[PDB]
């Protein structure tokens, strides 16, 4: 289930891990682990092909309204999702929300 964490509270933007993709319908993205060092997102085929960086921020943005980059190293599709103007409980939120999870 969702219980884990991977969202990092940093000043009015957070830091996810996760893959280069946003989440299709609905957002859809639940939380991520160490153990994976990656989390599994929801989207579209072509996001998924690659896209779904420059998607993310289209959708990601989009799904909820706010600022997101991939961080850490797309290179090998494992990266960070850094979110701007959104914190932690908002990812839940949505995740919550969307996801109907919530991570204690």
């Amino acid at each position: 289930v969702i219980t884990m964490d991977c969202l990092r509270e940093v000043g009015d933007d957070l830091l996810v891990n996760i893959e280069v993709s946003p989440a299709s319908g609905k957002f859809g993205i639940p939380s991520y682990n160490e153990w994976r060092k990656r989390i599994e997102v929801k989207i579209h085929s072509p996001p998924q092909k690659g896209k779904a960086n420059r998607e993310i921020i289209k959708e990601f943005s989009e799904t909820f309204g706010r600022d997101v980059e991939i961080v850490s190293g797309q290179k090998s599709r494992q990266k960070t999702i850094r979110i701007q103007g959104m914190g932690r409980d908002l990812f839940l939120k949505l995740v919550s929300e969307k996801f109907g999870l919530e991570i204690p």
